[PDB]
């Protein structure tokens, strides 16, 4: 019921994002001095920290918004990658997995508590 549950839920899995060491590459914006060409390959840089950050300063309406964020940290990584078995893509690839798997329910209660709202 609670429409705005999402964003202590979402602080939270955040926190736990944080705490796994897969997600030291991502942690804070890629550094243009460690890999020069990165603006050349991505448009849109994208990281937890600058996630983190528009979270806690009011600037996501929705869970929703968060997941496409986040989402595109993914596929940043799968399109800077040159191998399919890279160290770093291949932390993006799990790291996916354990948000996908702790975000279904935060979008499903989002969105049911909303379909309540507007019934
Ligand atoms: O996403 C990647 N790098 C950004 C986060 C720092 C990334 C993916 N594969 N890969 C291989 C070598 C170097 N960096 C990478």
């Amino acid at each position: 019921y609670d429409i705005q549950a999402w964003k202590k839920q979402c602080e939270e899995l955040l926190n736990l994002i944080f705490q796994c060491e897969d997600s030291e590459p991502f942690r804070q914006p890629v550094d243009l001095l460690e890999y020069p060409d990165y603006r050349d390959i991505i448009d849109t840089p994208m990281d937890f920290a600058t996630v983190r950050e528009t979270l806690e300063a009011g600037n996501y309406e929705s869970p929703m918004e968060l997941c496409k964020d986040v989402r595109l940290i993914f596929s940043n990584s799968k399109a800077y990658t040159p191998s399919k078995r890279s160290r770093i893509y291949s932390m993006s690839l799990r790291l996916s997995a354990f948000f996908e798997e702790h975000i279904s329910s935060v979008l499903s209660d989002y969105k049911s508590a909303l379909r309540f709202h507007k019934r």
